[PDB]
């Protein structure tokens, strides 16, 4: 089974070291090919990046042939590429996709799943939402429930922030703290702008409920420290039948969302039979490169 | 695929009216072989049952030959039994298992796991654990994560009674209340057994839950079920407000599965026969796509 690894960052690196740990025997015959970052082409699978050959990912996936393509690579939400196209050449070759980038579903989720209905690919993602805490893969084990309306905390940046807002410390100390932290990167935008929360619930709305939505007929909003007066806010994600939106809220102590702090994330699922929820770890590299590697073992069971 | 259901008080009736609610395309060659309740074997589907033949779930289980056995009868605590030995004379026929029915499991779990594995059967046991709500295929979705431990409310009655003791309505008027939209801590034992065998590895069985109800002056209290590599137990416990756990009031389950990557929980309704006919029919669907 040959993986190429397309971005390298603390996940690619994490997804590395999860993999080599045999935490599953279906993972025996697992190979990394090659793994493809903005400096070139690695055609060996080493801790540290070095690259071998110039070159971006479509020179890297037609040279190395993968069997499946695991994309950790950074959002792009301006047209969801290289990686958008790449989805699509790659299911037409039969190689199936395992990613925890959201842009391409963000922009293009029918598209993508129509097409990899089509040729009987399979397309891991659970990664792309609430990172190691099932979400995609939670949908998975409630078949033939009807998904009324969906609701949550969907990116760990900005409730990190919030939490600490919460707490008396500053917009500005906060953000500082969450990127010390890695949580946030130099430009926070996607963050804290709501790209991020945006992206999910789009993902979520296409897969959980069946409307047909891309990151444009989302209504949202982030942070900036114009918000209530002696308040716990949260950005909340919210989709049914009719409407898709993020907005930061107030949240009163009786809501199940209430005490979702810091990097943890939670969905709450209403359905047809019942309303559920879960909670987890939002962001941290080890918990989005095991959303992955769970992708991976279920793709190998033949169960995604 | 041909299944005899075990069992056709709510739960059983609830899973027939899903099964035929056209939910899903792995459910379009399903046929009901036959239903079995205390009172004998109907050798058709339909909605009301009206016994074609006198006899027992064996009987049944002969005259019918189904690939798959969905129980949905109520728990025997005292031994497990038809279901314990009949989910035996099923697996060594190749006979997929679906359960709702936490006895034989909570008593004898690693006898029929063991078993089921040395012969290459599927057991689904969703529905014996909160209902619809993912439990044990929610760890189905966790594959390679070592399970440190798990904590929970494994029962909806005695959590809402608990939940207007501490709010002011007392354990005398909170017991008649309860009553109204209708203790030892038994239920949550079963369960939280279930759970141990299964993602822990601990090999327990119910007597080896040290287990405790409710009591009459409570000095926020919650029954929580926990388990790890060491102890299984059942103890109403006062839940400190940073815990996840403290706002789950009312009818409602939750689960907090602890991995050496993460804590996650899920939360959601109790127990119900619609909600404990879904998780039967889950793991009916995920048994067709090979998935358990
Ligand atoms: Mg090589
Ligand atoms: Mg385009």
């Amino acid at each position: 089974m040959k993986l190429l690894l397309f971005g390298y960052g603390n996940v690619g690196k994490a997804f590395r070291k999860l993999l080599h740990e045999k935490r599953s025997p279906e993972l025996n015959d697992v190979i990394i090919g090659g793994i493809v970052t903005r400096r070139g082409i690695m055609l060996q699978d080493k801790e540290d990046f070095t690259p071998d050959l110039e070159g971006d990912v479509f020179k890297a996936f037609e040279k190395i042939k993968p069997d499946i393509i695991v994309d950790v690579s950074s959002a792009n939400y301006n047209n969801g590429e290289p990686s958008l196209s790449l989805y699509k050449e790659a299911i037409k070759d039969g190689v199936n996709i395992i990613t925890t980038n959201k842009a391409p579903l963000a922009l293009a989720f029918n598209e993508i799943f129509s097409l990899a209905r089509s040729k009987g690919v399979k397309i891991g993602f659970q990664g792309t939402v609430m990172s190691g805490t099932p979400s995609i893969n939670l949908y998975r084990v409630l078949p033939g429930s009807r998904v009324i309306k969906i609701r949550g905390i969907l990116n760990g940046t900005t409730n990190f922030i919030l939490t600490l807002m919460n707490k008396g410390v500053s917009f500005e100390e906060a953000l500082k703290e969450a990127q010390r932290r890695g949580y946030a990167e130099e430009d926070p935008t996607l963050d804290i702008n709501g790209f991020d929360a945006a992206a999910k619930i789009t993902i979520l709305a296409n897969f959980m409920i069946g409307n047909s939505v891309t990151i444009k007929d989302v209504k949202f909003e982030g942070i900036n420290r114009d918000l209530p007066k002696n308040e716990k806010i949260k950005l909340i994600a919210y989709a049914d039948e009719k409407e898709v939106w993020v907005k930061p809220l107030p949240i009163s102590q009786d809501d199940p969302l209430y005490n979702v702090d810091g990097v943890e994330n939670a969905l709450e699922i209403t359905t047809d039979i019942q309303s559920i929820l879960i909670r987890g770890p939002g962001a941290g590299p080890v918990n989005a490169a095991y959303g992955a590697l769970s992708d991976l073992i279920l793709l190998k069971r033949d169960c995604l």
